[PDB]
């Protein structure tokens, strides 16, 4: 898709010029070794001073051929403990749904910062996994304890 590919080239140029520190966002390759702008390997650092500090959380971003009409699918690999991350790893966030708050102008940087903000502030009206949601609701201290253990697990 020429429209998608031209936008994704724009996004990559902008990302490389200015991105938030500690974040990664890199296109993958096709079986012939050429660049695949439709599938990016990304990583989000935990925010300092939070329970997520020191973790680096790997995420795949998958673009459909009609991008930027549609948002990318954003999937933690491996899946994470968080109330708004499905067991598959897929992120549930309103800016990431075409029929909710996605707008074509939203950039990859905005998406990744939006997901980082989600990590430290769950949306309890919108749960995506039972376990993290239940613990978040029942015992915030235990929730934080689990988040810290996960961040350690995913430290570089
Ligand atoms: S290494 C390594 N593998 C990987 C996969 C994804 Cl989806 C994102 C970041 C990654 O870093």
């Amino acid at each position: 898709s020429g429209i998608a590919l031209s936008r994704l080239a724009q996004e990559r140029k902008a990302w490389r010029k200015d991105h938030p520190f500690g974040f990664v966002a890199v296109p993958t390759k096709n079986p012939d070794g050429t660049m695949n702008l439709m599938n990016w390997e990304c990583a989000i650092p935990g925010a300092a001073g939070t329970p997520w500090a020191g973790g680096l959380f790997k995420l795949r971003m998958l673009f459909k051929d009609d991008y930027p009409s549609s948002p990318p699918k954003c999937k933690f690999e491996p899946p994470l403990f968080h109330p708004n991350v499905y067991p598959s790893g897929t992120v549930c966030l309103s800016i990431l749904e075409e029929d909710k708050d996605w707008r074509p102008a939203i950039t990859i940087k905005q998406i990744l910062l939006g997901i980082q903000e989600l990590l430290n502030e769950p949306n309890i009206q919108d749960p995506a996994q039972a376990e993290a949601y239940t613990i978040y609701c029942q015992n915030r201290v235990e929730y934080e304890k689990r988040v810290r253990a996960q961040a350690k697990k995913f430290a570089p």
